[PDB]
């Protein structure tokens, strides 16, 4: 058996064909076992719609998500990505730094 923590990156995007849209993104990744509860929080409260939910593996125990969804961002709120698996005792949470 192996178990790996996942990596968690929390960050925005514009698709360049669609520049005024806004994403955010919770790219969590090369964790094991795949078994795993991800979500986006607007300040501290879970985002139901999330558009996107794409996952993947390399080598048969290393896993990757991108969960992202469309967001309109106001300088008061505060966004984050909740993470729990069970490598991590205590769920995750990571903030948004809303320069990335």
């Amino acid at each position: 058996m192996i178990q790996r923590t996942p990596k968690i990156q929390v960050y925005s995007r514009h698709p360049a064909e669609n520049g005024k849209s806004n994403f955010l993104n919770c790219y969590v990744s090369g964790f094991h076992p795949s078994d795993i509860e991800v979500d986006l929080l607007k300040n501290g409260e879970r985002i139901e719609k999330v558009e996107h939910s794409d996952l993947s593996f390399s080598k048969n125990w290393s896993f990757y998500l991108l969960y992202y969804t469309e967001f309109t961002p106001t300088e008061k709120d505060e966004y984050a990505c909740r993470v729990n698996h069970v490598t991590l005792s205590q769920p995750k949470i990571v903030k948004w730094d809303r320069d990335m």
